[PDB]
């Protein structure tokens, strides 16, 4: 069976690889990947915070299966998880750097796990083990020694040097742990999970002089998003502010870091695929690459995630297949989402998917024959940062619609028109037709959850916010 290496990152934006059409973004070794690959040109995070998009990774199901609707805890214990299916398969299974799991220990069947868990201290007397390392390499020093937090907007370099940053501790411990693999006839499932590019941007210097003479796209302002539209001062602003007009400069500057850090992850992703190559192990590993969700990173005056535009759900999503599996590297345009990787796993390593899992296996969308794939992509998010943010959206990149539950407000955009939502066509006469059919796709895709979502097929005006569904593990 193939070896399965699952790359992936945290906020990072589906815009934001070279490969995606981004010319001032550097990422040549994901770009290379890509090119060697399927590059997955619609791929979502159903929904766009850490917990409930890593549920939706580790069991294969939607929000809705696996009962995580918003910002909450990953459950302890699922029917299906990725770990224990491959260990299951045969698998030896780790993961290296960050899985915001619950408790942060748990292992889902991984025989062991490496965290990054950035700040986060939740089991009784936890520190990460980059932080134990960290105290090692540079005893009664400070890993936040920045002062940039862990939800701001603002950006600053590493105020430490570029061998003690997490991305380098990430990169190092996955590069080791391939460098030594010699397991038999064991195939090797390894997770290699980055903390950035979520804030802080604090990009060593050396990465920010890579983007010296670049000029990083503004943010993209909607006719909608009057609401957020006061010009405001971001060092009188809460550091944290999830909304705020602070200007096209400021946006662009903090873009600026935060493309930096994504390429010295895609040089510690650049030093993994060699480690691969070196030991002879690329030609028959899928490799994954994907991120949990976006970073709205000024569009619309939003900044943070949980919302159901594409800065904040669309991510990036790149298959390299065994060379035995004779995929063409090329694109595909269909929605695809973070429940589809297992069961491309179980496919790949050669178990019948259960009948209880809701994502796809990839691998003849890649190939060009699968003749049944989703129209459409469910989205949601639980109440998060305002009481109006509060959704649920259907989107195939074509088109999107989205449900907010607690104003009932609509908004419909045109994607293949209007690729950067500023114009909700939810009025617009030419949308009737269209308007009608998406309003029928979410009264059908919210109806399983009864009279408090679906009323005598009318939509309803939620005023509780449901963050554990029933499917929640009990
Ligand atoms: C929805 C959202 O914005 N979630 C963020 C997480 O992305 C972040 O990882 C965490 C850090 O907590 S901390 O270590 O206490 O700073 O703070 C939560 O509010």
């Amino acid at each position: 069976q193939p070896h399965i290496i699952l790359i992936m990152t945290d906020q990072q934006r589906g815009d934001a690889m070279g490969c995606m059409g981004n010319e001032s973004l550097i990422s040549p070794h994901l770009d290379a990947l890509a090119s060697e690959g399927t590059l997955f040109m619609n791929g979502y995070s159903s929904c766009p915070s850490s917990t409930p998009a890593r549920a939706g990774l580790l069991t294969g199901q939607s929000p809705w299966h696996h009962g995580l609707l918003g910002y909450g805890k990953v459950a302890p214990k699922y029917n299906h998880e990725m770990p224990q299916m491959l260990k299951d398969a045969g698998y030896y299974t780790f993961g290296i750097g960050k899985m915001h799991w619950h408790p942060q220990r748990i292992k889902h069947g991984f025989e062991g796990t490496l965290l990054d868990e950035s700040g986060r201290r939740e089991d009784p007397n936890f520190i990460s083990d980059y932080r134990l390392w960290f105290q090692i390499q540079a005893p009664g020093k400070n890993p936040d020694e920045t002062g940039i937090g862990w939800n701001d907007h603002g950006a600053a370099t590493y105020k430490l040097k570029e061998s003690l940053h997490p991305t380098y501790w990430t990169g190092e411990m996955a590069c080791q742990m391939i460098q030594n693999y010699d397991n038999g006839n064991q195939p090797l499932f390894l997770k290699v999970s980055f903390a950035r590019p979520h804030s802080p941007y604090d990009p060593p210097q050396r990465f920010l002089d890579m983007y010296k003479d670049a000029q990083v796209p503004d943010p993209v302002i909607g006719e909608w998003c009057g609401k957020y539209a006061k010009e405001l001062d971001p060092e009188k602003a809460a550091k944290d502010a999830p909304y705020g007009n602070f200007g096209n400069e400021y946006a662009r500057h903090s873009k600026r870091y935060y493309y930096a850090n994504i390429t010295f992850i895609d040089e510690q992703i650049g030093r993994v695929l060699q480690t691969l190559k070196d030991k002879g192990m690329y030609d028959n590993s899928l490799i994954i690459f994907v991120s949990d969700h976006g970073d709205m990173m000024g569009d619309h005056y939003h900044w943070r995630k949980t919302y159901p535009y594409e800065g904040s759900t669309h991510i990036p999503y790149i298959i390299k297949w065994p060379a035995k599996a004779q995929v063409v590297p090329g694109k595909v345009d269909n929605p695809v989402e973070l429940r589809d990787l297992l069961p491309t796993f179980f496919e790949i390593a050669g178990t019948s998917v259960p009948t209880d899992i809701d994502g796809r296996s990839l691998l003849s969308l890649a190939k060009g024959t699968e003749t049944e794939w989703r129209k459409y992509i469910d989205l949601e998010h639980a109440t998060c940062y305002s009481d109006d943010n509060y959704w649920c959206a259907l989107t195939d990149g074509k088109i999107k619609y989205i449900w907010y539950f607690y104003t009932g407000e609509e908004q419909l955009f045109d994607l293949a028109k209007d690729p950067k939502e500023l114009h909700n066509a939810v009025n617009d006469k030419k949308y009737k037709k269209l308007l009608t059919g998406m309003r029928a796709e979410m009264i059908r895709h919210l109806s399983e959850r009864g009279e408090e979502f679906v009323k005598d097929g009318q939509l309803v005006v939620r005023k509780k916010t449901m963050l554990y569904g029933p499917n929640y593990p009990k």
